[PDB]
C-alpha cells in the first residue's frame, strides 16, 4: 500500500491535508505551497514551532510492514535549520534519520541510535533538491539502509525504541527551527495480498512500452489443491495494475468460459510480454478435472493440452482462449533403446518380382542404431538414423559407405520426417524419399528374409526414436498398417499392443517403450521474448519461448515450447539431457526436471534453472534439488552445466520448490540476473520460508546474496523488472496468500558489495 503526497497547485489537492495527511504543528509552525522553484512544492515552516504532517496506520498495516518491509522516498530541499524528520514509527520502534544544515551550511544526516554524522552535500548543492530513500528489510535482525540520490550512505541501521505510532514528514521539533520544501513523499508498505489461498502458483510480467502496466496470474483453486483432483475445479485468474503494481483491477477468471461444466482443471499460467506488439500472451495447461500430472494419472487419450489467451496492454482487453494442443502435444509410439535394444518385426510375403513401397514417419530423439528396414525375400534394405557429433541428422544405408546428412538445423534434426522406400522391380533398386524429396537409390544386400522391422537395434548403442506411422504396400494393397498417431489417442478399449497386433518384439538389455506423451504443461513462472539472437544460428529475435514440462508416461523432463511467428504457431524443442543408469540391470536411475525458468544471456545463450523432482542421485552423483542448463541454439537443445546446481545459490533452501529468474537492465545499459527462492529457516535447511534474492553479475557463473526479502512463509515466487530501478515480486506466503513486493534493485545491489 502507498501513502503519499505529490506537490501540486491543482485546487482539489493543493495541500497535504487534501491528500490524506493530518496537520501536526505547534506554536508558530506552519506551511504553504511554494512555486519559486518552477515546480510546486510544499514548504514546511518550522520556525518557532513544530511543523509536520502525519499519517496513522492500523495494527494490521504495521504487522505487514514488519514482515514484508517498507520504504520511504522523499524529494526535498532543506532551506535552513535542522530536525528535518521524515520517518515511520510503529508504536514500539522507529528508524529515525535526522537531516539538517550545520553551522557551515553543509547538508548532513544523523541517525538516532547512532553516533556521529555524515555530510551529504556542501556548497550550493547543500540547499538544492535531493532524493532520499529509506529501505527496511524484514528478518530476525531487521535493519534499514539510507540512500542519498541513489547512493548508499548508511547500511544496517538498527531500529530504536519509540512509542510514536505514525508516518511523519517535516520539521519534528518545537524548539529547533527547520525549513524544507517537499516535492514528493512516498511511504510504501510491502506485501499487499493480490490473490488469496487456496489459490496458488503465481507468475507476473510488466510492460516496457506502457510503463506501470503489470499483469499477474495464479490458479483459482475452488476446493483447493493441485489439478487432477475430483474435489476441485481449477481455473486461471489474473489481475492487472496500471500504476506499477500498487492498485489492481478485478480478479478475472480466464478459463471458466471454456470450462462451462467444470469438467477441467487449468494450471500453470506462463505469461510472456512481447514488446513488439505490447501484448501479454499467457499459456496454460488443461487437464480433465479428475486426472493430472501428479502420480502420472493423466493418459494420452485424456483432454490434457495447452491453450493461450492474449491481453492488449494499450486498450486493456483480454481475448478468448486459443487451443494449440495439436502443435505441442506429441502423439506417437516411443522406443527408448537406452541400455538395450528393442525391435519390432512383422514377417511378410513381399514379391521381389514386383514393386513395393513402405512409409515410416519417424523422429529421432537421440543417439544412433535407430532403423527402419524392409526385406522382400531377395534383398534387405536398412536405413539407420542417428545424431552425429555436430548434432545433425544422418542416415546410413546398408551397403553404402558414405553417410547422408539429412538435416543440420537442430530444429529439423529432431522433428518428424516421412521416410518412404520405393522398390522398383524392373530396376532391382530401392529409392529413398524423405518428406516427398528423392534422396538416393541403392541395392541393399542379398537376403532371404521377408519382413518389415523398426526400432533401436543395438544394446551397445543408445538411441531413442518415436514413430507415428508404418505402412508397407504392394500391388495397391497395404500389407502392414500401424498408425501410432491414431492408436496413442485411443482408450484402453482399443488394442494397442504391437505383439497382439501381429508384430514380434525382439528385445535385449534394458529398454522402455510407450505410447505418446501423457501430457504437456507450461510450468510455473513467466516466459520470454528473445532479443539478442542475431548471432545464434537457427534462432531469431522475437521468438516467444518458455520451458514446459512433458511427461512421456512415467518420467518428467523439460523442453522448450516456442513460436517464431508471434504466438500463432508453436513448436517444441528437445528435452533436457540428463544422466541415466541401470542398477543390477533392472532399476532405472535418472533425473526428473520439472518446474523451470529461463533467461536470455547477453550473448544470446539461454540459461535455464530447473527444479529436480523425485530421484536426484545418479551413479553416485548428487545433482541437488535444482540444476542449471544452457542452450546455444535459441532453446532447441540444452546442455547440463557441471557443478552449476543448487550449490551456486548460497543459503538456498534444501527443499524442492519453484523458483524464478529474470534479467535486470539499468538505464546506463548495464545488466545482471535476479533469482528468487526460499532460504529456509534456518537459512540452508528444508523449508518454504524467508524468500531470498540472489544476483548474478557474470552471466550465471556465480551468484551473490541472498538478500532476505520476506520474514515468514515463502513458497512459489516470480520476479520481473518493473522499470529501470525496480523489480516486482509475487510470492506465496501465509496459507499461500500471494503478496506483491516492489524492490529497489539499484539500491539493494549496493548492500552486496
Ligand atoms: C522527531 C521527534 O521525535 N521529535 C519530537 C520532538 C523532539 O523529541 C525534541 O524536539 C528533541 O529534539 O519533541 C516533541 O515534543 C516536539 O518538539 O514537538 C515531539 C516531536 O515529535
Ligand atoms: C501441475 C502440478 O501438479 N504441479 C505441482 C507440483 C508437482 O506435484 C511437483 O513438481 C512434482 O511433479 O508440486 C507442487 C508443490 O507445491 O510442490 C505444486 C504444483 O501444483
Ligand atoms: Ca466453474
Ligand atoms: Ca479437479
Ligand atoms: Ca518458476
Ligand atoms: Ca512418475
Amino acid at each position: 500500500a502507498l501513502f503519499d503526497y505529490n506537490a501540486t497547485g491543482d485546487t482539489e489537492f493543493d495541500s497535504p491535508a487534501k491528500q490524506g495527511w493530518m496537520q501536526d504543528n505547534t506554536n508558530n509552525g506552519s506551511g504553504v505551497l511554494t512555486n519559486a522553484d518552477g515546480m510546486p512544492a510544499w514548504l514546511v515552516q518550522g520556525i518557532g514551532g513544530r511543523a509536520q504532517w502525519t499519517y496513522s496506520l492500523s495494527t494490521n498495516q504495521h504487522a505487514q510492514a514488519s514482515s514484508f518491509g517498507w520504504r520511504m522516498t522523499t524529494e526535498m530541499k532543506v532551506l535552513s535549520g535542522g530536525m528535518i524528520t521524515n520517518y515511520y514509527a510503529n508504536g514500539t520502534q522507529r528508524v529515525l534519520p535526522i537531516i539538517s544544515l550545520d553551522s557551515s551550511g553543509n547538508l548532513v544526516v544523523e541517525f538516532e541510535g547512532q553516533t556521529g554524522r555524515t555530510v551529504l552535500a556542501t556548497g550550493t548543492a547543500a540547499t538544492e533538491y535531493h532524493k532520499f530513500e529509506l529501505v527496511f528489510l524484514p528478518g530476525s535482525n531487521p535493519s534499514a539502509s539510507f540512500y542519498f540520490d541513489g547512493k548508499l550512505i548508511r547500511d544496517n541501521i538498527q531500529p530504536t525504541a519509540s512509542k510514536q505510532n505514525m508516518i511523519v514528514w517535516g520539521n519534528g521539533s518545537s524548539n529547533t527551527d527547520g525549513v524544507a520544501a517537499y516535492r514528493d513523499i512516498k511511504f510504501e508498505i510491502q506485501g499487499d495480498v493480490i490473490f488469496r489461498g487456496p489459490d496458488r502458483i503465481p507468475s507476473i510480467v510488466a510492460s516496457s512500452v506502457t510503463p506501470g502496466v503489470v499483469t499477474a496470474f495464479a490458479e483459482k483453486r475452488v476446493g483447493g489443491g493441485d489439478p487432477g483432483a475430483l474435489s476441485n475445479t481449477n481455473d486461471i485468474i489474473t489481475r492487472t495494475s496500471r500504476d506499477g503494481g500498487i492498485t489492481w483491477d478485478t480478479e478475472l477468471n480466464l478459463t471458466e468460459q471454456i470450462n462451462v461444466s467444470d469438467e477441467f482443471d487449468f494450471s500453470d499460467p506462463r505469461p510472456i510480454y512481447d514488446p513488439s506488439s505490447n501484448t501479454v500472451l499467457v499459456s496454460y495447461a488443461r487437464w480433465p478435472t479428475d486426472a493430472a500430472q501428479n502420480g502420472d494419472r493423466i493418459k494420452p487419450w485424456m483432454p490434457n493440452g495447452i491453450f493461450y489467451s492474449v491481453y492488449d496492454v494499450a486498450s486493456g482487453n483480454w481475448q478468448a482462449p486459443i487451443d494449440v494442443t495439436d502443435q505441442v502435444k506429441e502423439r506417437s509410439f516411443q522406443i527408448a533403446g537406452w541400455g538395450g535394444s528393442e525391435l519390432y518385426r512383422r514377417n511378410t510375403s513381399l514379391n521381389s518380382q514386383q514393386d513395393w513401397q513402405s512409409n515410416a514417419k519417424i523422429r529421432i530423439v537421440d543417439g544412433a542404431a535407430n532403423q527402419i528396414q524392409v526385406a522382400d525375400g531377395s534383398r534387405k534394405y536398412v536405413v539407420t538414423l542417428s545424431i552425429d557429433e555436430s548434432g545433425g541428422l544422418v542416415a546410413n544405408l546398408n551397403g553404402v559407405s558414405a553417410p547422408i546428412i539429412l538435416q543440420s538445423e537442430h530444429a529439423k534434426v529432431h522433428s518428424f520426417h516421412d521416410y518412404e522406400l520405393q522398390y522398383s522391380a524392373l530396376n532391382h533398386t530401392t529409392t529413398l524419399f524423405v518428406d516427398g524429396q528423392q534422396i538416393t537409390t541403392w541395392a541393399g544386400e542379398v537376403s532371404q528374409e521377408n519382413n518389415i522391422q523398426f526400432g533401436n537395434a543395438d544394446a551397445q548403442i543408445d538411441g531413442r526414436l518415436h514413430v507415428q506411422k508404418i505402412v508397407l504396400t504392394q500391388q495397391g494393397h497395404n500389407l502392414v498398417e500401424f498408425d501410432a498417431f491414431y492408436l496413442a489417442q485411443q482408450t484402453p478399449e482399443v488394442e494397442k499392443d504391437l505383439e497382439k497386433l501381429g508384430w514380434t518384439k525382439i528385445k535385449t538389455g534394458n529398454t522402455m517403450s510407450l505410447y505418446g506423451n501423457a501430457s504437456v504443461n507450461p510450468g510455473p513462472g513467466h516466459g520470454i521474448t528473445l532479443t539478442r539472437q542475431q548471432n545464434i544460428s537457427g534462432s531469431q529475435n522475437g521468438r516467444l519461448i518458455y520451458p514446459a514440462i512433458v511427461l512421456d508416461r512415467f518420467f518428467l523432463n523439460v523442453m522448450s515450447i516456442y513460436s517464431d511467428d508471434g504466438g500463432s504457431n508453436w513448436q517444441t524443442g528437445s528435452t533436457l539431457p540428463i544422466p541415466f543408469r541401470w542398477k543390477s540391470s533392472s532399476i532405472l536411475e535418472t533425473l526428473e526436471p520439472s518446474e523451470a525458468d529461463m533467461v536470455e544471456l547477453q550473448n544470446g545463450d539461454l540459461l535455464l534453472t530447473a527444479r529436480l523432482d523425485f530421484n536426484q542421485i545418479v551413479n553416485g552423483v548428487n545433482y541437488s534439488p535444482r540444476q542449471q542448463f544452457l542452450s546455444k541454439d535459441g532453446g532447441i537443445t540444452w546442455s547440463l552445466l557441471e557443478a552449476n546446481n543448487a550449490n551456486v545459490f548460497s543459503n538456498i533452501s534444501t527443499g524442492t520448490v519453484d523458483a524464478s529468474i529474470t534479467r535486470f537492465e539499468q538505464s546506463d545499459g548495464s545488466h545482471f540476473l535476479l533469482f528468487t527462492n526460499p532460504q529456509g529457516n534456518p537459512a540452508g535447511t528444508n523449508g518454504r520460508q524467508n524468500l531470498g534474492l540472489w544476483f548474478s553479475f557474470d552471466e550465471g557463473v556465480t551468484w551473490k546474496g541472498p538478500i532476505q526479502l520476506v520474514n515468514g512463509a515463502s513458497a512459489y515466487s516470480d520476479i520481473y523488472q518493473l522499470d529501470s530501478e525496480n523489480a516486482i515480486v509475487i510470492v506465496e506466503t501465509d496459507n499461500s496468500n500471494m503478496r506483491i513486493l516492489r524492490m529497489p534493485i539499484t539500491l539493494l545491489k549496493q548492500k552486496l558489495t
